[PDB]
């Protein structure tokens, strides 16, 4: 048979993952990754080989597969909180920050020519955003300041600082820049501050250190060649390589997955054939 019609194929498809509820096989539901530049399946394998000791040199008597480790790599261009939480071995948390007025804080060590983030606490460890009002007072750094009640001008040894030539404020970011040549804040100075925090909805990804299991699936829409879909009933997802935040290319996360047997009845991978 000379003329045989080959299935020459150019790969294109949508990749989905469903995180299991931690400590279980219970599916949360298939999140689409967005655009994946690559999706590759790999298989390292090791074999136990037996050689005859009764005849010849290195005549193989037997061999068996010890394991083939099915698994793979994929990248995605789509940067969002779900993909980032999956890459950072962690969790998306959505919150509204507490609207608070006359929130007060102290910066006991200060160097000028530096940035300070307002409202860094266990509730918001990346700090406040959206400040409506701000004021600050300087003091000598050896003074043991505390600010339990009243405005910051009430505290012992303190003096009001005007902004011009002493500080700049990014009200949206919640950030103070102490000016690098500032006259009022040279020497052994400390600061106390006071601000008003707006109510706003905000998303964090928290990079904890948890092994993320789930089921992986690629559905293919190949522009040439017959299409076929891939399902991995359990995988463990992990970050692969490194994630470049600056460069002339598009940002990509890279993921690696190891395929696993969900239970003793299921295969590690199923390929579904359209025709």
């Amino acid at each position: 048979n000379d003329n045989y019609q080959n299935n020459y194929v150019v790969g294109r498809g949508t990749v989905y993952f469903d995180r299991f509820q931690d400590g279980t096989n219970r599916k949360t539901g298939e999140m689409y990754f967005g655009n994946t530049p690559e999706f590759t399946i790999n298989t390292d394998s090791e074999t136990l080989d037996h050689y005859s000791s009764d005849h010849g040199m290195r005549v193989m008597d037997a061999s068996v597969l010890l394991e083939a480790s099915q698994g793979g790599t994929f990248t995605c261009d789509n940067i969002n909180a779900d993909n980032l939480a999956l890459w950072f071995l962690g969790e998306v948390s959505n919150t509204t920050q507490t609207q608070q007025t006359d929130a007060k804080e102290v910066f006991n060590p200060i160097m000028r020519g530096r940035y300070y983030q307002l409202g860094t606490t266990d509730d918001n460890p990346t700090g406040v955003r959206g400040v409506t009002n701000f004021q600050m007072v300087k003091a000598d750094a050896s003074i043991a300041i505390s600010v339990g009640s009243g405005d910051i001008t009430s505290i012992v040894g303190a003096t009001v600082v005007n902004p011009a030539g002493n500080y700049e404020i990014d009200l949206e970011a919640g950030r103070i820049y102490i000016e690098p040549d500032s006259t009022d804040l040279s020497g052994n100075v400390q600061i106390a501050v006071q601000y008003d925090v707006d109510a706003q909805k905000r998303t964090l990804v928290i990079g904890k250190s948890n092994m993320v299991y789930g089921a992986l699936r690629m559905i293919s829409d190949n522009p040439v060649g017959l299409n076929k879909n891939y399902y991995f009933p359990k995988v463990s997802i992990a970050p692969d390589g490194d994630y470049a935040l600056k460069g002339d290319d598009w940002q990509v996360m890279s993921f690696t997955f190891k395929a696993m047997q969900l239970n003793n009845i299921t295969q590690r991978v199923y390929i579904d054939i359209v025709e």
